[PDB]
């Protein structure tokens, strides 16, 4: 019956992970693994690995007994042929079928909070004959290209219409009306939309000790109320630089000013701020005087909440650094670590379970393009191309003896 | 019903982007892939690699039988008039029709909100036609530098008209009138303009959670609070310099003077801020007075909004950096995953879909006239004139055996 | 029926590019694409690919055969006398038809504004016929170096005619009463002078979005108000010095000194700045006072500035820079990419179309002279040399066997 998602915490808990409060030079840490498209070329790997490895050498040698140092140019004009040749078929499916929000959403509920919800969809015969129809017509990059593409699409065609039911049917729901239950008795985490049950799943599950009070283990409420005194010294720092502009005090008892000249810049500054003394009446009036001119250091703990979120992320999931001489950072890639802890349980529980396979970390930061051919290398393709360019060159050897 | 551009945040929160209110050194960060060409030759490879890709061995060893060490010169001396000889007919249908704008503006709505708008035209005779005749006029550059790229137009003439309806029929509207739209009751993004429907689509689409309320993913979101936040202190540090110029207070109870001399100028400066003190009656006038002088700390926060946007742009889209000795930076260039994550969802639903590929990193930063022969390389030419230079000479080899 | 031009933003707007109210050490960083004479090295590169590459191997093994170790040296005495044969007829007609203006006006309002216009000419025969007159006499150059030169001018007339009826009738207009036209009913962008249309182009066309009401995507919108900002601090800062120079104030109620000797000079110095009190009139005469010796720190921001400036151009345009042992800055060069985003669009709508080239980037830094040379070796004259050098030498090779 304990609520987790609309109280007084947990809403200001999401809207810290976003500029409303607070912010720093680590708040784009969170943003180098809240990026979608790496989701896309692992699935792209994963799908590619599969499609290279349903194959035997019958199928393909008897293209080299139709392709009548030669026997090692015929390996890179199948390898180009066929790493545009599927990519073509490749990229199309995913673009007009993958949307980019998807995986944004539970990575932007999974650091943040741990409960993400998830929703389903009734499949009626128009939502899944256009893409019966897009799968087929995905055949005519492979047409010109390659003649063997379409064959090799024809063989494995079971995952790519497997891949087009679940990836378009599961949505991470940024509906207003939304909550994750904490029940009482028989202690469960179910969750609720619209005054319907739907699905969730823990991967963040909260500590639970304290009567009607949780602990949560995400990344973020270690760092929730340090980035939280932080704009209570943000604000309290301009309101303690704004009460004392006026140079003289003493106690008794628009933008336009780039544009126009100084002589109408002092006279229009000495009205825009009027002299307001300040006074208490008193019976017995002697006073004793003191003055404090003060600003807090803002620049001292900015560069503490910088080096927190920086050093937190790189302790919770492992970012892997990419430094060049003089230290100089530069762009910041998954490891093979993160990928296996963030995109997997995405991948095993939201979308196609039981397949795929983590990219690793230096094919993850190929080109689009490249990583067919370093799932290539990876294949069977290789090791056939250079199984027959042996045995055929073997039997068109032992004919001089 | 509720709205999300014109609105009192939405609308300052695009200001922002140009010179409004703020400026530090980071406000170029967004330029830096803000810039159009990066998509003239990403399309320009995209539609040089399928140019190159469908053509046998018959209609250019004819050529070699029509051109009768030698066999190795034969390759650049080909490759040299396919280079330039297909960039002449690429270059001109590409300046006489492809906008320059019209990659600016998504870029200046994708970085900003994430809900971009764009237009459509009916396509008269007359809007085609011209254009049906320019792509038969562009082979007035295949003519005479070489043979065979009148004929290769003439093959894949089919992508080239394909290309031209859909890239000068699109357009993201800069229109005074346009807003897009957020509904309540079965909730949809919808685009509105004239007063009439059109076609958006999300690739950052907010995270609604609150009631009439709207969170977005963008990355200018995380840092608009701290843009205007400078401008605050800003207008704030010259209002602040400007009301104490004159050196000596007491309480009681255009631009000419650098030409004239200083015997006018010291004269001047007097009567152009005269002296004007400050008082206020009192009934018992004891008075116990302070003073500051004082200024806001201008220079500490810039260095810090300029680690803002150089860090935020190195974090959501991850540009790649060419550093030389003694750590100075030169220009940046797109990295192999934004191209992929800005122009490809460009070129995925607002131009050509399915069939161009994303240019490789290195190739982006490399000049415009080489790129046909980087692209050559990754064709099927090099490893068709390889071969054809291997056969023939081994059958004008094995004549003497 | 908006007024974009001149208005009391858009005229300062370009004031600023030159020293009128604000200049630091970053003004001339707009100056090293601002120059002329880099068209001229472009229009020269793209003029030569042409003009070498319209000739078969017929036309030059005749004088090969007219010629009778000794097939090596025979290369670099034809490169030599076609390097400057060719290159005196191509200086003469640059410099007497090419105006140096006419590039620089355009990137003085491109880089600022992006409406752009210009202007064209009706064509009588005086205007022409004397251009016709010295590009036949242009072969007089081409006389006594070199045989062939006259024959591949003969040849390649048609592109010389060519350049010779665009690149002169064209003038982007630097005249007094012209500007740029926005209508608001069935919006466009028209161009007026002398109270006639004009043509002109976007190339950074504005953001239109409130009502009578603009946004600029140009580089300099960034930095307006900062380079504003700049001035209205430097004049307060000399206003600030130069109102306390008397050294002793208290409240009551030429340049000939460098010649003359000091005794002369402490004598005038008092009297040209005499010693004038301040005061006002009181009825209960307590005064309570204090001083502010002060100045604002001029010198903090122009180092913020100058790295606006020069971080926002190679940012915009991606300057390459060429940077010695201990950080030296020297030269500053076109890029590979900003001779496309620049010249090459001046060169697609303001002068002639669509068989010239983009210059790379180590040829435009490289020597005017050397430049044809540079061509040469990218041009098929180096594999027609190296094929008759061959083919000869076995023809003479096999008399042996």
């Amino acid at each position: 019956v304990i609520d987790i998602f609309p109280t007084g915490q947990t809403m200001s808990f999401l809207r810290l992970l976003h500029g409303f409060l607070g912010t720093c030079r680590g708040q784009s840490m969170h943003q180098v693994l809240r990026d979608p498209c790496v989701l896309r070329k692992q699935l792209l790997y994963g799908v590619c690995k599969t499609l290279f490895d349903t194959i035997t050498v019958r199928r393909v040698a008897e293209e080299w007994k139709l392709h009548a140092q030669y026997l090692l140019v015929w390996s890179a004009s199948l390898r180009q042929s066929v790493q545009t040749g599927v990519l073509g078929a490749l990229r199309d499916i995913l673009y007009q079928y993958a949307d980019n929000d998807d995986y944004g959403l539970y990575v932007d509920w999974c650091v943040t909070v741990g409960l993400v919800p998830l929703l389903d969809v009734k499949t009626k015969p128009s939502e899944a004959a256009e893409r019966a129809q897009f799968v087929r017509a995905a055949v005519q990059r492979a047409t010109e290209t390659h003649p063997l593409a379409q064959d090799l699409l024809q063989a494995n065609l079971a995952l790519l219409l497997q891949v087009a039911e679940r990836l378009g049917a599961v949505r991470v729901a940024n509906a207003p009306e939304v909550r994750v239950f904490k029940k009482v008795r028989s202690e469960r985490l179910e969750a609720q939309l619209r005054g319907k049950h739907i699905r969730l799943y823990v991967a963040a599950e909260p500590l639970a000790y304290e009567r009607d009070k949780l602990l949560f283990t995400t990344p973020v409420a270690h760092l929730h109320e340090e980035i939280l005194r932080y704009d209570g010294l943000c604000r309290h720092q301009k309101i303690c630089q704004l009460l004392n502009t006026f140079p003289v005090k003493v106690v008794t008892a628009d933008a336009e000013l780039y544009h126009l000249p100084v002589l109408e810049a002092v006279r229009k500054a000495r009205d825009a701020a009027p002299f307001r003394p300040l006074a208490v009446e008193d019976n017995r009036l002697v006073a004793n005087s003191f003055f404090s001119q003060f600003v807090p250091g803002t620049e001292s703990l900015e560069r503490f909440l910088t080096q927190l979120w920086e050093n937190e992320y790189f302790r919770t999931f492992r970012l892997r650094r990419l430094v060049t001489h003089q230290g100089a950072e530069e762009a910041i890639v998954y490891s093979n670590y993160t990928v296996e802890r963030v995109t997997l349980p995405y991948l095993c529980h939201i979308l196609a379970l039981g397949t795929l396979d983590p990219v690793p970390e230096a094919y993850l930061q190929l080109s689009f393009g490249e990583i067919v051919a370093a799932a290539y290398d990876d294949s069977k393709f290789c090791r056939y191309v250079e199984l027959i360019c042996s045995r055929e060159k073997a039997r068109r050897r032992q004919m001089s003896r």
